[PDB]
């Protein structure tokens, strides 16, 4: 530990949001992101 174990890091204080990255990506899943109808496509309603 004297030599090698030592680093000038030390463990995450309270409120870090360090301590959850990892669970962040276990949770992490890609979207789709479908194609959606191009807004020059949709028609203003008209509501007079």
């Amino acid at each position: 530990d004297t030599v090698e174990g030592y680093t000038v890091f030390g463990p995450p204080k309270p409120g870090d949001s360090k301590a959850f990255l990892d669970i962040a990506l276990s949770i992490a899943s890609q979207n789709v992101s479908p194609t959606r109808v191009s807004v020059w496509d949709i028609k203003i309603p008209d509501m007079t």
